[PDB]
């Protein structure tokens, strides 16, 4: 079936459900956030204060904290119902690409075109551990559902899993001959899920080893998501489609097809009916 | 960041750096037998402050910010009226060099660390002779009062790092597990975690219970100086290996490397706001970052 | 409730409190600086040595150090209790039009028609800082109560923050109908009050947004001050008048009526009971 | 008669200049607010609004022929107004102008202390005015344009010689700013208006002629009566005040009251005056 | 027992000094960082050795006299015509020319003796074992064994044609700074931080233990006919005692200063004594 519709003036790079499902937004290309009720769509206040593209967007787990990184090289925390500023984080030396807010609710990581991936302390607002490896951008970052583990993905071709608590490399995946542009964790933790050029590649995480790749995608996967229960993935490309993969059986389910645009940020809603995904075209698209 | 906004010449070894409580000026020790006052704004050199017949190993400022303190391989400790209009004093005593300074929060007494192997806290307001305190049988690199006052450290090369209370010059905790010489000592802003360099290393440690809460690696080299930042989140080291470190407290992870530097660092030293570190080098530069 | 009334021989451009509150400074266009004890009303001493008016006064926060900024184009330190000049300082090449004493009591700011903010350092008697970035004349500079932020209001319809340490411009809160010509911070530091023409504008620092518009005022707003406890704003306007307004509500809470021409300061005693103005009718009035 | 006759609106400040045109018909006003209003004398138009100063206008003027009309304002700029300008710089603000009764030179009163002078078909700067040791605030050439008188802060009114740029005399006798001037129609006298009180000036002989008493606040205007018999005072006491020449003496006193009275301008015939006040009025008496 | 000259323009500790073979030169090695030669007879300065970037810390002649070799804290070991080379991981501390003159032995504070060929420069023997800083080295006189004091307490002896251990003395409670080498190649001296011991070479035992020192013992040296030790401290006393019977002989008052290093004379009349201030002194 047909989605909705938002529109934005400039391309919509990222996008996210609030928890309870009842708010979306969207980071875009205007330098801000844009915030959204489902139900009516229309559009509420927005969150101004970046001074570059915003590349990411991240609720808290309480769903009263929003957590954006930006071109900008910082990430911001937005007090959601005041519409306000509520800190500001720098260290990172380039364009921030991602961001994930721990389960737990006091951390945020990022993921930066300088090489490294941050941790950042919520309540303090202190930087808590740099994550050093990686030899090139890491462009996506993912917290385990645990909140013990946050994993990286970098253009170096490798996916490297750290613990939280004291920032030490655990393990590298390789993933040869391309670069890693998006990683999403399985909300039961078993399987995790990289997008590269063209591919998307799942993983068992206990073992480290690839379990299936794929096929279908003809342009670079930036954006991964799990369905709540974990049976579904979804995928977002630069081909300018959607597609939905059945995750127990290895198989496509399905392709959604309207947006004229590369598609850079794809999010399950928290009860598993509708998808949204964002696109350069400057529409952020809700499917069922 | 770890980016740096500016770069000084001095064209010597520059082994001590501090700032002013007020942040915008910046006092330099020397491998000359001088002490130098910079206006951190402008860049600009204030003034040059000459005595000392040999290497100035630290320097600090009084809390008020009116005095300099300057420790010397002449053996001696002299006393600096910022202003420059006044002389002052110059406290004699010591039998070696001495290679570190620090001035009790209320400003009244300053402590000195010697390779006589004796800690001195001198009265400042007062011209009465000192409290001694004796370090185990090995020189005193390093000295730092707690925040509180209540508390005074020793680093030695007995590779302990000493506490006394200060009011009755009472040895209250031995810190140990340094395999070697602890050249530094800062306190956390709080007053409950000390931080150590020495030969390789940087140590944390509980002040209260006086265990190692942990070790941090990545300093190749000797480990010259350690400084605690204002939020108590980072911890900013210098080394023999010429580079500066900054570290998260919590984890333990190089928060970042300055790397600008081509010969040993001797000194580093936050802002009062947080945001700069100075680091001082042999390569004759003093460099600010954010 | 009547005020009180001083004189001085000419235009009375400026006035503040001792700190304890015991004192009061007027500056005037008789080239001096005049100390009354506000208890016995009595002029304790006369401050000699500007060579043309006397536009701004500030107390150290000790009390025992008064700074002034003149049109001769120099900012002077004085020993209060002795009377006598403690030091010059010399740089701005035109008129100086206000001046502030840091809360540390280590730094002068001086914001002068020669379109620069200049930060002195008191003990070493040097120039710290000059502040360009303005495109026109600085009429007002105001410390942050924390002393870590400096504010400059110009012409060219900028207010500037500075990092007082550096001299780094932080913030640029653009007011672009109008001509800043006074400045105060909250006592709290969470606001910034700017007057221009006819209006008194509040600003949230950290946010850098505008909260309120105070009308009421029918011409030139030349100084703003707030209460100690931040409750109260007070307005000096060439309109002759001198208001109060409510902060928290944003309303008028009263005008005071009385002078004869153009009030060009305000400040309140550190009790917050009272306020004094200085006025180009020669008056200096204390109001409860 | 002291009738007041149109009450003329739409300046939304201090109104600091007036001044008829040689032919009587149109009135200019400079306004605090930062722009020249030009006004029909008979009330049955308005005419233009000139746009362009960025801080006072202090001082307005025309040319003898009508056809230009010069300003003077804070913004440090002497601008000459078809009736775009051109303008002319001042290194301070400029407070006064006055075109020649020739009307080839425009003399600039400016917050540095000189008078400037300029010729207006080039627009080349020929001489300046030193001597004052204050802001110049008022100046006005001779009708046989050989002279030039100022005022200033610094108390005095001072003769200048144009051609050679030499101070012909200094006129002391203010105890305090001296804030108008004024030439007579016949040369031979000068008109003082300051923080205290009125004076007249003997030209040829550099001496004091009478000083007129009868405000009680800041006289800031002051202006000869065409056919030089009497004097117009206008004060911060807020009364217009009407003295004879000869005699010295107070004539008549006019009650314009509620608001100071910042610049006075009789019309070339001598039965009208304008007034100019705070807050953007204009009032027109005969 | 007097003393008559002091010699002078180091601006710093003088922390090395050596005579040449034959006569004449005076070698006096600094923490100014630079090696100062002068003329014996003359008492004059011949010339200035400038190239080190930190403190001179040994000094030791060719037995040829034609060069001399130094190490200093830079981490460097330079050979100067009376310059080369070579480099440590650690600071260098200490050079000893083997009598032979093919080889420069060097201390440093990588816990290892070096051991170069000259005329090659190329590094063959590397001497393990000592558990902290090597602060000095000597080569017995027949060439066949290098004795070194280190921080670790102890002194040991090397064969030095297979770099093996063949004894370590031990005795000494602190950092051993100074050691020497008799001429008949019968005893071997640590200077300490309490004593100056010496060790019977034969029997692999200390022979005695000097204690009329006050302070840091920092340098020890054999008189040419072995007859005689000299002990140099922080208690500003240089101190004469006889091997033999390790007795002592006398005592010389500096006083002012700290001696840092003492150097005899080839034929045996003069001694020399370095120390802080950046003086020599020459004494019979």
């Amino acid at each position: 079936n047909e989605p909705r519709i938002l529109t934005t003036d400039r391309e919509a790079v990222a996008v996210a459900f609030s928890p309870g499902g009842s708010l979306l937004a969207g980071g875009s290309g205007d330098k801000l956030i844009h915030v959204w009720d489902v139900a009516s769509g229309d559009e509420l206040h927005t969150l101004e204060g970046h001074t570059d593209w915003v590349r990411a967007v991240a609720f808290s787990p309480d769903g009263a904290l929003l957590a954006s990184g930006s071109d900008d090289a910082t990430v911001r925390l937005w007090d959601v119902a005041a519409a306000e500023e509520r800190a500001v984080f720098e260290g990172h030396t380039h364009y921030v690409l991602d961001i994930a807010f721990s389960p737990d609710g006091s951390m945020v990581a990022s993921g930066s075109r300088d090489g490294t991936a941050r941790l950042w302390n919520v309540a303090t607002g202190t930087e808590h551990a740099v994550l050093k490896g990686h030899t090139d951008y890491v462009y996506a970052v993912a917290f385990s559902p645990d909140g013990s583990m946050v994993a990286s993905g970098s253009r170096d071709g490798t996916i490297r899993l750290w613990d939280v608590a004291t920032g030490k490399e655990r393990d590298v995946l390789q993933a040869p001959a391309e670069n890693v542009v998006s990683l999403a964790f399985s909300p039961d933790g078993s399987m995790l899920v990289h997008g590269s050029d063209s591919t998307v590649h799942l993983w068992d995480v206990a073992s480290g080893e690839a379990l299936h790749t794929f096929e279908g995608h003809t342009d670079w996967v930036r954006a991964v998501a799990f369905s709540p229960d974990g049976a579904l993935l979804a995928s977002g490309s630069d081909d300018r489609t959607i597609r939905l993969w059945d995750v127990a059986a290895q198989e496509e389910h399905t392709t959604l097809e309207g947006h004229t645009e590369p598609v850079h940020s794809v999010a399950f809603h928290p009860e598993g009916t509708t998808l949204a995904s964002a696109s350069e075209d400057g529409t952020i698209r809700i499917w069922p």
